[PDB]
């Protein structure tokens, strides 16, 4: 029953914002607008999305800016309100998107032999006194933002499931803002136990921003698809298409998109399609009674 908002059309029934007919609702703008996902501190993926965004350019003949969004829904308002063209969203936002934004999603980054996805791990920090899972009951868990897969929803559902614990009466919710924020706090021992993205845990650890000895983990979920990246649905088909074939033209050797996201596993852009692969966190978020009322 996963329904878009009303100011999009699914004639297909793929579930995604259908590419308008008239021209008058087609934009073609002369700089194209990217936005990475807010999971860590922007400044982190300026230099590391640069000469993927110059290929872009190129590409599709317009200027390309790289927007240094801080939040979820910053990110899903400006790309509903027209501002932002291209993006990828944080795997727990690619429903909302969806339907409140016009994401037109399209790809995801995998291994070279086209396996993909991502855990959610509970981290502590040694010698916290949370040593296990239900050790978290009676003291602050640290989440991310409410639109967050591995740093709300599927803990949420996981621990009211599986350990009989809910927030506000087993333990008290804190959040944090961003991945990083939370993994940051836990290494620096502001929180005794976060849920968190374990591959930015694990770029963070590559990139020397956290150290091996100041995080455990007590808990890893199942595996879920990692960031979808996609367009508004308003751009001219034409212009879609170039930039379809700039994410999947885009040689990684040697580039700092490469050493970058090897760190969690990633070669290549694979296509995906919201209707297969999100379905698990479409579940999840039904789990947590998201509505996607987009107001
Ligand atoms: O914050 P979540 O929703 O778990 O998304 C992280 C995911 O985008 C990592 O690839």
């Amino acid at each position: 029953a996963f329904q878009l908002d009303s100011r999009y059309q699914d004639n297909d029934g793929d579930l995604i914002a259908d590419i308008p007919s008239d021209e008058s609702k087609l934009v073609d703008p002369s700089t194209l607008v990217f936005a990475y996902t807010p999971v860590e501190d922007p400044a982190v993926y300026k230099e590391v999305w640069s000469e993927f965004l110059d290929h872009l350019a190129e590409t599709t003949g317009k200027n390309v800016q790289f927007f240094p969004v801080q939040s979820n829904a910053a990110q899903i308002e400006a790309m509903r309100a027209g501002r932002l063209h291209i993006a990828g969203f944080n795997t727990g936002s690619n429903p909302l998107a969806v339907a409140c934004a016009g994401f037109r999603p399209f790809t995801m980054m995998a291994a070279a032999d086209g396996s993909f996805g991502y855990e959610m791990e509970i981290i502590s920090y040694p010698g916290s006194g949370v040593n296990d899972v239900e050790d978290i009951r009676g003291g602050e868990l640290a989440f991310t933002s409410q639109t967050s897969n591995s740093g709300f929803k599927a803990p949420s559902a996981i621990l009211k499931a599986d350990y009989n614990m809910i927030a506000g009466e087993d333990f008290e919710p804190v959040f944090s803002g961003k991945h990083d924020n939370s993994i940051l706090g836990v290494a620096n021992r502001d929180y005794k136990a976060a849920a968190v993205a374990n591959s930015v845990l694990n770029r963070m650890l590559s990139r020397d921003v956290v150290s091996e000895d100041q995080i455990v983990s007590l808990y890893k979920s199942q595996t879920f698809p990692t960031t979808g990246y996609g367009i508004a649905h308003n751009l001219t088909p034409e212009l879609q298409e170039k930039i379809q074939d700039a994410f999947f033209s885009f040689n990684w050797e040697g580039t700092a998109l490469e050493e970058e996201f090897s760190k969690s596993g990633e070669a290549q852009f694979v296509p995906i399609t919201f209707k297969n692969h999100w379905e698990v966190i479409r579940k999840i978020d039904a789990a947590n009674g998201v509505a996607y009322n987009c107001r």
